[PDB]
RNA sequence: UGAACUCGCUGUGAAGAUGCAGUGUACCCGCGGCAAGACGGAAAGACCCCGUGAACCUUUACUAUAGCUUGACACUGAACA
C-alpha cells in the first residue's frame, strides 16, 4: 500500500514522505492512529502542492530575510 | 364356473382320458355319508434358470464425495537481533 506519512514515523520516514507498506500495518495502526494516508493522487496532489507553496514560502522568506541582511550591513 | 346329454376297463394320444378306439356295464330323479379322480379350489412357482431387470448388504472391485489431515496464498502487523 503506498501512503502518504503524516507525523515522522520510525524505518518508514518523515511527514510528506511516500513510501510502500502492508496494508495490514497501514490499516490496523498507521492510518486510525493518525499517522498516515492513502496515496490517492488527489492527496499527492495535495501535498505537491504543499511542498511546493511550502518551497514558495522558504524561498520567499529567505528573500525578506536577506533583504534585511543587505540592510544590516547597510547602516 | 368355455359349453355339458359329465360311467368302467385295456389301448391310443402334447407321452397319466367322462369326452379318442375297441369293448364291458348302465331304466329316470333325490337324500344322508366318504374323499380315490376331475393332474379339484385358492395365489401369473418363493425352488431352478433366463432379463446386458430391481433392491439392500460387503469389501484391499471402479469412480466420486462428506469428514479428517498437508502445504501455498488471503484475512495478517511492528521492533529487534
Ligand atoms: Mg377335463
Ligand atoms: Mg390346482
Ligand atoms: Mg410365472
Amino acid at each position: 500500500m503506498q501512503v502518504i506519512l503524516l507525523d515522522k514515523v520510525a524505518n518508514l520516514g518523515s511527514l510528506g514522505d511516500q513510501v510502500n507498506v502492508k496494508a495490514g500495518y497501514a490499516r490496523n495502526f498507521l492510518v486510525p492512529q493518525g499517522k498516515a494516508v492513502p496515496a490517492t493522487k488527489k492527496n499527492i496532489e495535495f501535498f505537491e502542492a504543499r511542498r511546493a507553496e511550502l518551497e514558495a514560502k522558504l524561498a520567499e522568506v529567505l528573500a525578506a530575510a536577506n533583504a534585511r541582511a543587505e540592510k544590516i550591513n547597510a547602516l
